[PDB]
């Protein structure tokens, strides 16, 4: 049976329970805490690419007010369709399922600016996605999970000084 479980789910969870925030720049900006997911059920000796994309949890944007998150108004129009590559795609089940798979490289923007980058708008919350697409599949076979515990607010700054804390406590 595939299975992919979320690495670290305790720290990520110590990220959740604050309401976690990633930075967006105009130049791109690695996550912290990396998604790193650990795969079992692959045919080792198939190969697979893994995406990355990022999925926009709510029909409206959040504000952080008196210390808390809360709506703060309608959405912006999706970001346009970004999907990050795993760099060691294409490559064998045996690969990915070897070791932890790391998406370390990624980085989050606010500016189409070019270069591997994923698009998010400032202010929504979203939730990290992976694709496992097989290759040379006349059916393109693809599988996605999504990882609650990994959901974020896209932020160009930081609103909870504690999550400040945590990035620099982990970090
Ligand atoms: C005690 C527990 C909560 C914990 C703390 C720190 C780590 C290490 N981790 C931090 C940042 C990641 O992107 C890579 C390494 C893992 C688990």
């Amino acid at each position: 049976e595939l299975r992919v479980g979320l690495e670290e789910s305790e720290l990520w969870l110590r990220f959740k329970e604050l309401t976690n925030e990633m930075i967006v720049t105009k130049n791109g900006r690695r996550m912290f805490p990396v998604l790193k997911v650990n795969v079992s059920g692959l045919d080792p000796n198939a190969m697979y690419s893994f995406l990355l994309d990022f999925v926009a949890a709510d029909n409206h944007r959040w504000k952080y007010v008196n210390g808390e998150w809360v709506p703060g108004g309608k959405p912006e129009p999706q970001a346009p369709s970004c999907v990050y590559i795993h760099p060691d795609s294409p490559n064998f089940g045996a690969h990915w399922m070897k070791a932890p798979v790391s998406f370390s490289k990624v980085k989050l923007t606010n500016k189409l600016n070019g270069g591997g980058q994923i698009m998010l708008n400032s202010l929504h919350k979203y939730e990290p996605r992976i694709h496992i697409v097989r290759v040379g599949d006349p059916q393109r076979m693809i599988t996605s999970h999504c990882f609650p515990e990994t959901q974020f607010i896209a932020v160009t700054a930081y609103q909870n000084e504690e999550i400040t804390a945590l990035k620099i406590k982990y970090n």
